[PDB]
């Protein structure tokens, strides 16, 4: 402090210059005063010099002058008050101006001083947003030095988190495409981890997610699922899960789907839950993805996941959902329906219909059972496992709650799913004796009166399979169903009209 606090008032003049080349010789001096801790603890001390360093750094059109001036601000950026000094000096907009400067060295001090400001200075995020640094940071994502890219992506992450307007600016600045490029072309873990944190923050925005998917983000995140760094894989999995609902059109997912299946066998419950969630979303409405997941043993892996998960519905509900997807509208679905049985899946699926399972899990499980029932080799084991009495009790109770949303599930979807499962199970003659013995024919006739056209179709279809037996056909008639079936014959839904025509013919 000798040649410091006391060296401050001279430095002031040992700083401010009006010439051109003179300040220059002063700035390279102030850099030397920045390299010594004693003299920079004096630069931090009085705010006059700090405003002059910031001013002349804006004024200078010489690269060397701008470097020592920024390196000074960098050395002040290690001090807590140095931050407060740059805040008073208004350097944040000045530092932003150099995010477009070309020489690398000045970019590296500026993005670091802004970084330390965003971490330890209050209100710094608001100042960088006002200065338009967000758009300048996204443009900097094309540079090549990984240590510089790791700081810039962190600045964007601190700014975008919790701020929807900052996310929309990153979108408008082409951020999604730039961040995805960083994930495809670099191997440095610190940068890849930070970039995935940015994409994770952008993944929850309704506007950013389609663009990230469009840029190939699903495939880019897939490349790092095999990385030994847990924080990198986990953030990639969290990001993949948020975008997976918008990636049903993407192709080239063969590698991702194969890695996702292996991740199901993982011991990390967060890894397993995410992989089950991504696979469930990507297998929806995508016959090619259904084929690939089945081609890498995905049914066997999912059945093992549901068995290992037990009572945790964070794992079973997506894994059941994915299983219901892989068992319908898809080429090797008949082999997938058998595969569930072959891997001892039928007992655990029926179990998930009983408590303590919550309604969303029950919805997927009933849907899974309809698809498994399409395979005749599953008719007898599904009956032996007690599926028919339980589906009937769920249907009866759900129908009373409709006459008089639970867990986000409308009971009319329980009514429809349970009647649909019984419709396919009723193809087997022994299931029809069980369904008939439960005195379900009444309820099925009531469902013909239901307003939902899908509930009318499953109700008429199950009565149609039942009406092929003589004893049952008389019971449907005695139930008075001949009259609703007449109004059903003239329905906008074909399926409602044809099933009603079949039962009517079976009653003779």
């Amino acid at each position: 402090a000798e040649l410091a606090t006391r060296a401050i008032p001279e430095l002031t003049k040992l700083l401010n210059d009006e010439d051109q080349v003179v300040v220059n010789k002063a700035a390279v001096m102030v850099h030397q005063l920045s390299k010594k801790e004693a003299s920079r603890h004096a630069i931090m001390r009085s705010p006059q010099m700090v405003s002059a360093i910031v001013r002349t750094m804006q004024n200078t059109n010489d690269v060397e002058t701008a470097r020592c001036t920024a390196g000074t601000l960098h050395n002040l950026s290690h001090h807590r008050e140095g931050l407060l000094a740059i805040f008073k000096s208004g350097g944040i907009p000045a530092l932003v101006k150099m995010l477009g400067s070309p020489v690398d060295s000045v970019l590296f001090y500026a993005i670091t001083t802004l970084h330390n400001l965003l971490l330890h200075q209050e209100g710094a995020k608001m100042a960088v947003r006002l200065a338009g640094g967000l758009q300048k940071m996204v443009a900097l994502l094309n540079k090549t030095n990984v240590k510089f890219l790791a700081i810039t992506t962190d600045c964007l992450q601190i700014l975008a988190y919790g701020n929807q307007e900052s996310k929309l600016i990153i979108l408008a600045s082409g951020g999604p495409q730039a961040l995805v490029n960083i994930m495809r072309t670099y191997t440095y873990e610190k940068l890849l981890w930070t970039t995935s944190r940015v994409l994770k923050v952008l993944s929850v925005c309704s506007s950013n997610k389609p663009a990230i998917v469009e840029a190939g983000g699903m495939q880019a995140l897939g490349l790092h699922l095999t990385d030994p760094s847990q924080r990198l894989v986990q953030n990639c999995l969290w990001t993949l899960r948020n975008l997976s609902d918008a990636a049903t059109k993407q192709e080239g997912m063969e590698g991702l789907l194969g890695t996702l299946v292996q991740l199901l066998g993982s011991d990390d419950i967060n890894v397993v839950t995410c992989a089950a969630g991504i696979l469930s979303n990507l297998t929806c409405n995508n016959y090619k993805n259904k084929m690939m997941v089945c081609q890498v043993g995905g049914i066997e892996a999912l059945v093992r996941t549901v068995l290992r998960a037990g009572d945790r519905e964070d794992i079973t509900e997506p894994a059941i959902c994915a299983l219901r997807h892989l068992t319908s509208r898809h080429q090797e679905a008949e082999m997938a329906q058998n595969a569930v049985r072959l891997h001892y899946g039928l007992p655990v699926v029926v179990k998930l219909l009983h408590p303590p399972s919550h309604w969303p899990l029950i919805k997927a499980t009933v849907g899974l059972i309809r698809n498994l029932a399409l395979c005749p080799a599953n008719h007898a084991p599904l009956r032996e496992q007690g599926a028919i009495p339980r589906l009937v009790q769920l249907l009866v109770r759900a129908h009373q709650d409709t006459q008089r949303f639970v867990e986000g599930v409308r009971m009319e979807e329980i009514v429809e799913g349970c009647t649909g499962a019984l419709h396919i199970l009723a193809r087997d003659v022994h299931n029809r004796i069980v369904i008939r013995g439960l005195n379900t024919i009444p309820l099925f006739v009531q469902l013909l009166y239901s307003p939902i056209e899908n509930i009318q179709r499953v109700a008429a279809g199950v009565l149609c399979e039942l009406a092929q037996d003589k004893e049952a056909a008389e019971a449907i008639e005695a139930e008075g169903a001949t009259a609703p079936l007449t109004e059903l014959l003239h329905s906008r839904n074909e399926g409602v009209a044809t099933y009603a025509a079949a039962v009517l013919f079976r009653m003779s």
